C-alpha cells in the first residue's frame, strides 16, 4: 500500500527514499508504482523542450518549461545544458581542443572530484571505430582521456551479470545474478527480467559500489531511472544534483541508456538502423558535458564511459531443437537462447538423469552448434559453476546461434537480429571503457582488461576501501595519474625444505623398476652441482613461487628443471624449466619407456608407488617435466624419477603428450624460448579454489595419491622477442591454460582423429589468467623479476584469447 495523496512540491529527485505507505518523488517511484499523484507535472515536465533557442535568451522565469534560458538559470542550476552556447556565445564542450588536466580544477567546497559512470547496454567494442564519424563527443572523450580497444565482460554476457559484475567486482557464481533469468531451489523462487520478483534484496550478494560508498561516508544519492524517464531529465536531475550545498551533494552518479542494446536486438549490431541510436547516445554525452562546462566542472569530474556487454548476428532460423535430440524433452526445464540451461522439469521425477542427457546431447550432429558441460567441467576461466541457482548441466552456444527447447518454444513466444550472452572471449561480445578526468592518464591507451577490475578503481577514484572481490587490486594502477593504490606481494606461508641425498634404493619398495644400471670424476662433480642447484637460475627465471597455505613440501633441483614437491599430496605443487629456441626434441629410449625411478632425497612413505597404477585399471600416469625436452641422455634419468610423476587418465595423456612433445617445442619456436611452470590442480568442490586434503573426491585406487581434477601450465617468454626467454631485460609475455583432467574426450568432437587436428582447439579453449592458476593452487608467481609489482599485476591478470582482431 501507498498512500499516493503526498505531494513532490520542493521534493522532486530527492535523494532519500521514503518508506511506505507514504508517497514517492524519488528517480524509481514509478518502477514501484507509488509516486504522489502530482509527480509528473512537478517532476516531469516537457514545455518547450530541452533546448535553448535565440528567442529564448533571457526570457521570464516560466516554471513549467522542462529547462531554462533565463538569467536566473545557472545559479538555480536548472539551464537547458545548450544555454551558455546559445544565449551566451560560448562554445559546445565537443568543439574545444582538449587540454591535459594536470590537477582537479574544481569549485570551492568540493571534497574530490565527483565520479560520473555513463554506462551503456550492447555498446559494442568496434562501435568506437566504426561509428567514430556519427559520436564527436563520445571520440573525444577517448582519444583525449583513457582508454583500452576493449573490455571483456563476464559469462554470461547478458545484461543483469555485467551491470551487477560491473558495481561489486564480482563473478555472477559469486554475487548470485548468474542470469537474466534464474531458480533458485532453496528459495524456491524464480527471478525473471519482466516483473517484481527480481526487486527482491536476497538474490543480489556481495556489496555494490553504492552501498561501499554510504557505509564509508560517500554520498550515492540514487543511481536507478525509471525507464519511461526520458534521457534529457536524467542528465538535467544529475546536473541539480550537482548544484546543490556541499553537505547534500552526491560524490558519485550513475546515467544508464538502454541503448543501443534495444536497437541492436531488432537491426543487428551494424544494421543500417543502427546509426541513429549512437548519434543519440552522442548528442547525451554532449548534454553532460555541456552542462558540466556550464557548472565550471567540466576539469573537476572523473567520468567513465563503459558498456556491459555488445552484440552478434543471430536469427531465429539459427535456432538448435533439443527435441531434435532429446526422446524425454518434455522431462525438462530448459533456460534458453544464447546459452542453455537444463534441469529436471519435477523434483519428483526419479526417471530423471542427466549423464543421459549429456550422451544424448554429445556430438550428435556433424555441424552441431553448442555443446553441452556438466558445469564443473566449464573452462575455468568462466568461472560460472559455484552457485546453487547454475545448473548442473550447461550448454555454450556458439556464436550466432540459439538453443531452445522445441520449434513451438520460438513462435509462441523472425524477429530479432541480434543477440548476447556467448562466451565472454567472443569479439562481438567484447565492449568499451573509456575514463576522462582529473584522475585518469591523458591521451593513453590501455590493454584491454576485464570488466571485473572496475570497481577497485571507482573505490580509488572515490577514496574508497573496496569491499572483497575479484579484481586484482593494482592490476589498473596504469589508467591512473594518481590516487594509485600501492600493493605489497603476500607473504610466503611455508617455506620449503631443501633435501640433500638421505635414503638408499633399497628402502623403497614402489613397484617400480628401471632399466637404468650403467657407469667419472670430472662429470661426477657435475651431476652434484646440478642437484645443488646449479642450473636454477636457467630454469627458474622468475624465482620460485610463493606458497600462501600451511603445507610441507621441498625443492627439488635438477639439470633441466626445479620443481616445489609436495610431501602432502605426493607429487609437485609446481614444476619449472626453460626451453630455448635451439633445443633439441628426442623420443623416449625403448629401454627407458616404463622407467620410473626412487628419488633418494625424499622418503619412501612421502612417494607415490607404481604399484598402485597398476591395480588401478583406470588411472595411468604422466611426468611434469617431459622426458622428450631433456638436454642430454644422461640428464633424461632424472624426468623418470618419481618425484615427477603425476596421475593421469590415458585419454588425458593424449592430449599432455602433444603439448609436451610437439607444442612446448613450438611455442620455443616462435617465442624465443619459453619459460614452463607446470602443476597439477585440485578443484572438487568447484569454488575456483585450492583444495584443502578433506577435499579430495578421489585417489589412486588403493593409496593416498589424490588426482587432480585439471593440470595448469604457465608459458612465459620476452615481450620484446628479439631477446631470448632466459635473457629479457623488459616486460614479459605470458600464456596459460587449466586443461580438465578427464577420463574421457567426449569436449572434443574431433577426438578420434590425430592430435594435430583436435588437441591445440581444447586448449585454447581453457586458455587462463595466471590469476586463475593462484587462486586454484595457493602459488604467488613471478615474485623475482626486475619489473615493477603492478606491472605483474596486470601480467596475471592477462588472458591469452585466440580471437582475431
Ligand atoms: C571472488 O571473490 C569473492 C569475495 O571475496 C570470494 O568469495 C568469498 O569466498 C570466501 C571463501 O569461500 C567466503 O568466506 C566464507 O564466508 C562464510 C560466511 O558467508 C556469508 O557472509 C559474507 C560476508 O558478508 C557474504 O558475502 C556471504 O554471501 C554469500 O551467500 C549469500 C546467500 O547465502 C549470497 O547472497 C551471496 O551471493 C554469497 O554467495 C556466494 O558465496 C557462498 C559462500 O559464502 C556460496 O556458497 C554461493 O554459491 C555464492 O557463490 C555469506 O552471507 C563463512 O561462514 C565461511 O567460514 C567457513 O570456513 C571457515 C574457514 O576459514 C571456518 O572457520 C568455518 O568452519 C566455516 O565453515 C562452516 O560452514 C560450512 C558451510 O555450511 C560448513 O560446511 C562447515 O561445517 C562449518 O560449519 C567463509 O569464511 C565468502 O563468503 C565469499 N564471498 C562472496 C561474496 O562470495 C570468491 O572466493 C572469489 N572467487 C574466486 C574464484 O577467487
Ligand atoms: C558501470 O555501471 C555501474 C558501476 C558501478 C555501480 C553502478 C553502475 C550502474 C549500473 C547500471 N545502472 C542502472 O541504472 C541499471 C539499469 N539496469 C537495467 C534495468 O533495470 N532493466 C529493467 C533493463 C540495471 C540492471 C542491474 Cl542488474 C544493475 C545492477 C544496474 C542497472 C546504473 C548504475
Ligand atoms: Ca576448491
Ligand atoms: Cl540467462
Ligand atoms: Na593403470
Ligand atoms: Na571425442
Ligand atoms: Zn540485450
Amino acid at each position: 500500500w501507498t498512500a499516493t495523496s503526498g505531494s513532490c512540491k520542493g521534493r522532486c529527485f530527492e535523494l532519500q527514499e521514503v518508506g511506505p505507505p507514504d508517497c514517492r518523488c524519488d528517480n524509481l517511484c514509478k518502477s514501484y508504482s507509488s509516486c504522489c499523484h502530482d509527480f509528473d507535472e512537478l517532476c516531469l515536465k516537457t514545455a518547450r523542450g530541452w533546448e535553448c533557442t535565440k528567442d529564448r535568451c533571457g526570457e521570464v522565469r516560466n516554471e513549467e518549461n522542462a529547462c531554462h534560458c533565463s538569467e536566473d538559470c545557472l545559479s538555480r542550476g536548472d539551464c537547458c545544458t545548450n544555454y551558455q552556447v546559445v544565449c551566451k556565445g560560448e562554445s559546445h564542450w565537443v568543439d574545444d581542443d582538449c587540454e591535459e588536466i594536470k590537477v582537479p580544477e574544481c569549485p570551492a567546497g568540493f571534497v574530490r572530484p565527483p565520479l560520473i559512470i555513463f554506462s551503456v547496454d550492447g555498446f559494442r567494442a568496434s562501435y568506437m571505430k566504426k561509428g567514430s564519424k556519427v559520436m564527436p563527443n563520445i571520440e573525444k572523450l577517448r582519444s583525449c582521456g583513457t582508454h583500452a580497444p576493449y573490455m571483456r565482460p563476464v559469462y554470461p554476457t547478458k545484461t543483469f551479470p555485467n551491470l551487477y559484475t560491473l558495481a561489486t567486482g564480482l563473478y555472477p557464481e559469486s554475487h548470485g545474478i548468474v542470469g537474466n533469468s534464474m531458480y533458485d531451489p532453496v528459495f524456491d523462487a524464480s527471478f525473471h527480467l519482466r516483473g517484481r520478483e527480481k526487486f527482491n534484496h536476497r538474490w543480489w550478494g556481495g556489496q555494490p559500489l553504492w552501498i561501499t560508498a554510504t557505509k564509508q561516508g560517500v554520498r550515492a544519492g540514487t543511481f536507478f531511472w525509471s525507464v519511461s524517464i526520458p534521457h534529457e531529465r536524467r542528465i538535467l536531475t544529475i546536473l541539480q544534483w550537482l548544484s546543490l550545498p556541499d553537505n547534500e551533494r552526491p560524490s558519485v552518479y550513475a546515467f544508464y541508456s538502454e541503448q543501443p542494446d534495444f536497437s541492436g536486438h531488432k537491426y543487428g549490431p551494424f544494421g543500417p538502423e543502427m546509426t541513429n541510436p549512437l548519434r543519440e547516445i552522442d548528442k547525451t554525452v554532449g548534454q553532460l558535458m555541456d552542462g558540466l562546462k556550464q557548472l565550471r566542472l567540466h576539469r573537476c569530474v572523473n567520468v567513465i564511459f563503459v558498456g556491459d556487454h555488445g552484440m552478434e548476428d543471430v536469427t531465429c532460423d539459427r535456432t538448435e531443437f533439443l527435441s531434435n535430440y532429446l526422446t524425454n524433452v518434455d522431462d525438462i526445464t530448459l533456460v534458453p537462447g544464447t546459452l542453455g540451461r537444463i534441469r529436471a522439469k519435477s523434483i519428483n521425477n526419479s526417471k530423471y538423469d542427466p549423464k543421459t542427457i549429456i550422451a544424448a546431447l554429445t556430438c550428435k550432429k556433424p555441424d552441431q552448434h553448442f555443446k553441452p558441460y556438466m558445469k564443473q567441467h566449464l573452462p575455468k576461466r568462466l568461472h560460472y559453476a559455484n552457485n546453487r541457482r547454475i545448473e548442473d548441466i550447461h550448454l555454450l552456444v556458439d556464436r550466432r546461434w540459439h538453443v531452445a527447447r522445441k520449434p513451438l518454444d520460438v513462435y509462441k513466444k523472425c524477429f530479432f537480429q541480434g543477440d548476447h550472452g556467448f562466451d565472454n572471449k567472443v569479439n562481438s561480445m567484447q565492449t568499451v571503457f573509456v575514463g576522462y578526468g582529473p584522475t585518469f592518464k591523458y591521451r593513453t591507451k590501455v590493454p584491454p582488461f576485464e570488466n571485473i577490475e572496475l570497481y577497485n578503481v571507482m573505490c580509488d577514484l572515490l577514496g574508497l576501501k573496496p569491499a572483497p572481490n575479484n579484481g586484482t587490486h593494482g592490476s589498473l594502477n596504469h589508467l591512473l595519474r594518481t590516487n594509485t593504490f600501492r600493493p605489497t606481494m603476500p607473504d610466503e606461508v611455508s617455506r620449503p625444505n631443501y633435501p640433500g641425498i638421505m635414503y638408499l634404493q633399497s628402502e623403497f619398495d614402489l613397484g617400480c623398476t628401471c632399466d637404468d644400471k650403467v657407469e667419472n670424476k670430472l662429470e661426477e662433480l657435475n651431476k652434484r652441482l646440478h642437484t645443488k642447484g646449479s642450473t636454477k637460475e636457467r630454469h627458474l627465471l622468475y624465482g620460485r613461487p610463493a606458497v600462501l597455505y600451511r603445507t610441507s613440501y621441498d625443492i627439488l633441483y635438477h639439470t633441466d628443471f626445479e620443481s616445489g614437491y609436495s610431501e602432502i599430496f605426493l607429487m609437485p605443487l609446481w614444476t619449472s624449466y626453460t626451453i630455448s629456441k635451439q633445443a633439441e626434441v628426442s623420443s623416449i629410449p625403448e629401454h627407458l619407456t616404463n622407467c620410473v625411478r626412487p628419488d633418494v632425497r625424499v622418503s619412501p612413505g612421502f612417494s607415490q608407488n607404481c604399484l598402485a597404477y597398476k591395480n588401478d585399471k583406470q588411472m595411468s600416469y604422466g611426468f611434469l617435466f617431459p622426458p622428450y625436452l631433456s638436454s642430454s641422455p644422461e640428464a633424461k634419468y632424472d624426468a623418470f624419477l618419481v618425484t615427477n610423476m603425476v596421475p593421469m587418465y590415458p585419454a588425458f595423456k593424449r592430449v599432455w603428450a602433444y603439448f609436451q612433445r610437439v607444442l612446448v617445442k613450438k611455442y620455443a619456436s616462435e617465442r624465443n624460448g619459453v619459460n614452463v611452470i607446470s602443476g597439477p590442480i585440485f578443484d572438487y568442490n568447484y569454488d575456483g579454489l585450492r583444495d584443502t586434503e578433506d577435499e579430495i573426491k578421489q585417489y589412486v585406487e588403493g593409496s593416498s595419491i589424490p588426482v587432480p581434477t585439471h593440470y595448469y601450465s604457465i608459458i612465459t617468454s620476452c615481450l620484446d622477442f628479439t631477446q631470448p626467454a632466459d635473457k629479457c631485460d623488459g616486460p614479459l609475455s605470458v600464456s596459460s591454460f587449466i586443461l580438465p583432467h578427464r577420463p574421457d574426450n567426449d569436449e572434443s568432437c574431433n577426438s578420434s582423429e590425430d592430435e594435430s587436428k583436435w588437441v591445440e582447439e581444447l586448449m585454447k579453449m581453457h586458455t587462463a589468467r595466471v590469476r586463475d592458476i593462484e587462486h586454484l593452487t595457493g602459488l604467488d608467481f613471478y615474485r623475482k623479476t626486475s619489473r615493477s609489482y603492478s606491472e605483474i599485476l596486470t601480467l596475471k591478470t592477462y588472458l591469452h584469447t585466440y580471437e582475431s582482431e
